[PDB]
């Protein structure tokens, strides 16, 4: 019994989760493990604002972000093309 993620993408609650941890944590720092961050960070990220979440979920896509990505000659790479 093994879980976990093969290069797999990012989700809103990746993104979310991982920039809400740290404040997560300065509220409550008996957080010592990720299992208990995120049964925290699913109940403050599923309260989110209609657009947060659409918007976070938007943001691990890796499209209409603030870094693009750049392909010379319509080539292939690590990001889908």
């Amino acid at each position: 019994g093994s879980s976990g993620s093969s290069g797999r993408p990012k989700t809103g609650f990746q993104m979310w989760l991982e920039e809400n941890r740290s404040n997560i944590l300065s509220d409550n720092p008996d957080f010592s493990d990720e299992a208990d961050i995120i049964k925290e960070g699913m109940i403050r990220f599923r309260v989110l604002s209609t657009e947060e979440r659409k918007v976070w979920a938007n943001k691990a896509k890796g499209e209409t972000a603030s870094e693009g990505t750049e392909a010379k000659k319509r080539k292939s790479g690590p990001s889908s093309g």
